[PDB]
């Protein structure tokens, strides 16, 4: 906990930063198709979001293992189910960094129009896929420094008009778009539950980041539960906030509404500064989300749950090459940028891989239980009540999703298990084997 | 012990029994809207699902044990994923039979019009449901006589046209029809196994029965591959045969075309006798799907991984709580035939409880490979090639179902992994715990 450890505030910074990325500059305008009813549905997500969060800070605070929730999941269900956590969490990681990349970039196209077209877009987007893998080649104190930055940036139009809107806050503009979804109350809220449930992954970021943080025992949670209050509070403050100081009708059909609505309202310069302060959340996001992917290939190849490769480092442990895998795939996935066409033929996986990320929080709320009783005293009643709400959290979310998505993420659990089986039998050790042939 | 064993003819007539069920008389009519071209999905399908009876066949040789699947994954696995495998497949048992019975007593309104009505259908079900409870009370020798019976029946009209009916047989028909799905040569043949990848259903029963069958290292293994190998060479003999006999036109429109075209050729009696034996198949398979539900129930709770009731046995070491408790959940769920609403309802139930069988059919492919691998000798190189081939053959299955039964099969793992560890904490034994509190 010395010198190539990372301090409490860039962990922190870290966690709301991949939390917050390139969502809470879009949210406003997908739920302005529901409305200001959605305030129910964060009032939701939050106490669900925080549950989790809760559960990770324990769970971290218990075993603070490099690798986070698979170490978790390989200590209660075994080699098996670590290797799956793994390989669904890694891809997870390294594949949501193609639509954030592109999403980044496209906020820099503000001030330069070319990166609208397709190719340079690519182009520029491989650029900076590389930018933040020799970053992160550079090593963590690096990668959560430049990320830190990053996401104090971001935090500055976010911040700023969740504390100074309320001055052009109307309650009457909030109200006259209550409810536009058509649907009745229960229907209004589930279409925002569709929306922020999701608004909350990198919850476990520094979970898995655990092998570089200072005193981790001690950080790791609150930069779990702090990371989290942060993008909460945010969140909340911002959306309502907008959707008090712009018009329903021009908050749906804006599709950078702290954008066109901050370059109409104080001028260019605003929309400059707005632009700029997006696209910085987003690569920073970049960074710490490869930096999560090296970690997770690490720990479960250290185990000898993943290709060895991945847990080749060098002297200071970071895993070069894994980093350096990790940055040829996503180059290779970045290729779909070039069209539209492509650009929608790579968005399925996109949202397959995003449900991938669930699998790890059950697995680590299970873990919690089923690992931590020993620890709970007679405060368990209120662990079982926290748990609970994590799982439901957790369900609510893919209850929510499109079939489609499920489906395919269904068919990767399938996979990974064929693939497991084919690959490591004799290795493998089973807890009831047969007896010597 | 001995005395309550069931012998090798038998359970080699419940496989075949619980596979050909209702689905035998059906497949010409549903396979009609692809046409000829459906011999090459069959060759697929037989090379795969045989492929899958080798696996069980070998594992249910290394490993007779009690439950099938369950216990292979129990072994090879541990106890939450033992647990799972149970659930699951337990619940795809008797929530599968509500179809049946309704199929079964569907057929007997040839005779009694009466039970087309709704609530004297529901009634009947309720009765024949309970029928074949009680038959299972008395124990695994008389449910296997009685399916073994029907079973064989069931097999009249089916190997008649397979042997008798190619004296009516014609290419031109057969051929006229070759290819009517509208689509290219690939796409029939996934029109084709989208039907005929869900046929052989019921493979696993010999295995799952191990703990009731006479000499299980020896007759289990036989009953697996004979009884797969009668459903194959019946499959396609019969569907065959009947294109080739009957006007594809005709083939897409008949709700029951072995009865249509018997009814029609041999005059009344021969659709008289179709329905019967169609009938019989459906209902003996009710009997042998609700000892599986006994057999697989019985034996997780066994190890403490299912509730004690469905452990408790008479002095012949039947379950017959369990066996009562599934007839109570089976009558609940028969309420739905009560109506055309009622049905429909029930139907994304019945089709999702069908994609909970394939995870224990991979679990027990990798259970093979993981548990076996010792047993193999050079002879390795063909046991990977089998496997992966029942692999794939379950996998495809899932490729090719719709995408909304897929995502509730998927919530349904997250909510028994959430039910595993609120209900298991304290008593799970951790692969890798932490150290004393």
């Amino acid at each position: 906990a010395d010198a190539h450890k990372v301090g409490l505030i860039p962990v922190t910074l870290m966690v709301s930063g991949n939390i917050m990325g390139s969502g809470v500059f879009l949210l406003p305008a997908n739920l302005a198709s529901t409305g200001g009813i959605a305030i129910y549905g964060w009032l939701v997500t939050i106490i669900g979001a925080l549950g989790l969060s809760m559960v990770y800070a324990k769970m971290s605070f218990l075993d603070p293992s490099p690798g986070g929730s698979y170490a978790y999941a390989r200590r209660c269900f075994g080699p098996f189910l670590g290797y799956q956590t793994n390989v669904l969490y890694w891809l997870a990681c390294w594949i949501g960094n193609i639509a954030m990349v592109v999403i980044g970039v496209g906020y820099l196209s503000y001030f330069f129009p070319i990166l609208k077209d397709p190719l340079v877009l690519t182009i520029t987007c491989v650029v900076v896929l590389w930018i933040f893998v020799l970053l992160n080649i550079v090593g963590p104190k690096m990668i959560t420094r430049v990320q830190a930055v990053a996401t104090v940036l971001a935090l500055i139009p976010i911040v700023g008009i969740a504390v100074f809107g309320w001055f052009w806050f109307r309650g009457e503009t909030y109200m006259a778009a209550w409810n536009v979804s058509g649907l009745g109350t229960f229907g209004a809220i589930q279409s925002t539950l569709n929306v922020t449930l999701w608004s909350f992954i990198g919850v476990e970021s520094a979970s898995v980041a655990a092998g570089v943080v200072k005193n981790p025992k001690r950080n790791v949670p609150i930069a779990t539960i702090g990371g989290v209050l942060i993008a909460a509070v945010c969140y909340v403050l911002s959306t309502t906030a907008i959707m008090g100081m712009i018009p329903n009708a021009a908050l749906r059909v804006s599709a950078s509404p702290f954008g066109d609505a901050a370059r109409m309202a104080l001028g260019d310069t605003a929309g400059a500064i707005v632009s700029f302060c997006a696209a910085a959340g987003c690569l920073g996001s970049l960074g710490g989300w490869t930096l999560l992917a090296g970690q997770t290939a690490k720990a479960a190849a250290d185990d000898g749950l993943f290709p060895p490769i991945f847990a080749r480092v060098n002297k200071a442990g970071t895993p070069v090459a894994g980093l350096i895998i990790v940055g040829i795939l996503m180059t290779i996935f970045q290729l779909s940028s070039i069209s539209p066409n492509a650009t929608k033929e790579f968005g399925l996986v996109s949202s397959v891989s995003v449900i991938f990320t669930l699998v790890p929080y059950l697995y680590t709320c299970a873990a919690l239980l089923l690992l931590g009783h020993g620890h709970f005293g007679k405060a368990r009643p209120a662990y079982l009540a926290v748990t609970t709400i994590a799982f439901l959290y957790c369900i609510w979310a893919v209850v929510g999703s499109g079939a489609k998505e499920v489906m395919w993420s269904f068919v990767t659990l399938m996979v990974i298990t064929a693939m497991y089986a084919l690959n490591y039998n004799r290795l493998h050790k089973n807890p009831y084997p047969l007896d010597a042939p």
